[PDB]
DNA sequence: GTCCGATCAACTGTAGTTAAGCTGGTAAGAGCCTGACCGAGTAGTGTAGTGGGTGACCATACGCGAAACTCAGGTGCTGCAATCT
């Protein structure tokens, strides 16, 4: 696989200068500036389904940085991009839409129909240590 | 939808606020490439199980031949009798 990409593919080079980059990241700069069209705003948001545009690079690194920070669900740890993808996946732990079943993390039997009573199995065959986030997470 | 016409400022007459870069010695933006660090990507891998087809060995079958066994053919004398003498 590496000596494809650096004996025949050789994509890491520039198009133009014949120089060449260690990522593809900064080959992407070097093209948006060494080379660049007469644009106004050679930098664009790399990003799903962004269409803002930049005149610096420090500009698009603040925007990157602001609206698409990578988090970790709180509950579940699962990655996402940007505010939006936290309050989308958010829903999945949701107990007034998501109606979900009840069931113990390692008894295979349960079959609970309230939180509150599902509590009762973690309460006497487990305890309040090792119970799961999303059955703990009062946080609304 | 359109009608009147009041009315913020559109577009119209002159009176007074903004850089650029010179002498310098200088730290300030905007920057570059090698390097390091973890997340994710490319994708062949590691046990483990279902199926199939090959191979060996058998026995079952007929059909031709091989020897078996049963029952009746065939040899040869002579005890007894009859033809020729
Ligand atoms: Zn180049
Ligand atoms: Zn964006
Ligand atoms: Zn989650
Ligand atoms: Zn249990």
């Amino acid at each position: 696989r590496a000596h494809i990409l650096s004996v025949h593919l050789h994509k890491l080079t520039c198009p133009h200068c014949n120089k060449s980059f260690q990522r593809p990241y900064r080959l992407r700069n070097h093209i948006s500036k060494h080379h660049d069209p007469e644009v106004e705003n050679p930098y664009q948001c790399t990003f799903a389904g962004c269409c803002k545009e930049f005149r610096i690079w420090s500009q698009l690194q603040s925007h990157i940085k602001n609206d698409h920070p990578k988090l970790k669900c709180p509950i579940c740890s699962k990655p996402c991009v940007g505010e939006n993808g936290l309050q989308m996946h958010m829903i999945i732990h949701d107990d007034s839409l998501v109606t979900k079943n009840w069931k113990c993390h390692i008894c295979p039997d349960m079959s609970f129909s309230r939180k509150h009573d599902l509590l009762t199995h973690y309460g006497s065959i487990h305890t309040e240590e090792d119970i799961p986030l999303e059955l703990k997470y009062k946080i609304s």
